[PDB]
């Protein structure tokens, strides 16, 4: 478990630097918003990976670090959805909520596994906003009659329901 | 909770899309993508019916309705020559079999396990028959992707065979 | 004879995939990689079938399919890294990294510390190769592939932790 705890540094160190290369190149007139979203999806995936390694080793210095990254990634995701919702890019908004819903499960998968109920409600708080937000977006997509984006909105409403069941069981 | 609103509302998206595919309004693939969402909802309901039978029966009625629509639509695309849509539609039946098995095998309905097992074998046979044609027609891109379906279809039989 | 009719269906898949292996190796580029991704999935499926029926010969066939994919994948990764085709190189390591999990899922259930020792080398070497391309891609002003290279390094670290 010595090198296994050490091997986590290479990914976390490279990712924290890789987040900056995309966080500074996206403020200039160059990079689009959607490329940063995939990085957020990459961040929550690392948070989930750190959670799966921390269960075997039981290192609380890594479960909390996965949650710190997960909460920071989910919080940034909600803002990007809010920013895109006024501009009319519905594909980007639904891509952001999918990131938020998945990030809630990582927070749940951690509180229930660790036992700390301090954040077990906070996963629901993120997930509750997504189900309400996508439902409002689904009706607008249903009203506009744009089926390609509307069909994708249904996938989020279904995938959000899977998270709600997992936080109770 | 919310599952009542979604099952009705998602079925409502099925009704608007079932008439636009019949009339000229909808390309078949857009109707196909909804089926993938339909089978996905049934599995979510199945995990809810365990942790929380009236929902298990609703998931099987809803899931089976997606599998039946897939086999019939697959036959139409198989006869028309559009093989890519036929292989994509046939996958929906394979995907629907796991939802039906996990819902029959965990509900004791032994007869429903016979219908779940039957669909994947026929789908695997149809996809195997579709796989052979793609090798002869020289279409390599669709043939290997069709092979991935036959491999992933075989996985369904093992999950329904080991648990028997 | 439960696993008797299943072992017949699995024989067809190993033969049909090996038959498709000759057609895709004879035309020669990325489509050959797609065969590896489709092939390694069969190795994991056959391994889960051999653990269920206890057939050791199916383990030998499952390891044969898995092991040849890692050798075929690593060579293209070295070739694709030098040709500038970095997207093709990243796909080869992704196929290479995923194939290592099949060896672990096999070795521990088969009990072979020689094959289990070699798997760790494959995932660790690939992770550094994915890391080395990530650093080189970071120097190139292309962020998009760096995102995909970064995702592999995350999944490469995930596989290495379980194989230990």
């Amino acid at each position: 478990k010595e090198k296994i705890e050490k091997l986590v540094e290479e990914l976390i160190r490279h990712t924290e630097e890789l987040r900056e290369l995309l966080e500074k190149l996206v403020k200039h007139g160059g990079a689009s918003e959607e490329y940063l979203l995939e990085l957020l999806e990459n961040l929550v995936r690392l948070a989930h990976v750190i959670a799966e390694v921390a269960r075997e080793q039981g290192n609380e210095e890594l479960l909390e670090e996965a949650a710190r990254l997960a909460e920071e990634a989910a919080r940034q995701a909600e803002e990007l959805a809010r920013e895109a919702r006024r501009e009319g890019n519905l594909e980007l908004a639904l891509k952001a909520l999918q990131i938020l819903v998945n990030a809630a499960y990582v927070l749940a998968e951690i509180a229930r596994d660790r036992g700390n109920e301090e954040l077990l409600e906070k996963a629901e708080r993120l997930a509750r906003e997504a189900l309400r937000q996508v439902r409002e977006i689904s009706k607008r997509l249903q009203k506009e009659g744009n089926i390609e984006l509307a069909l994708k909105a249904n996938r989020l409403l279904i995938d959000a329901l899977r998270v709600l069941v997992r936080i109770m069981r």
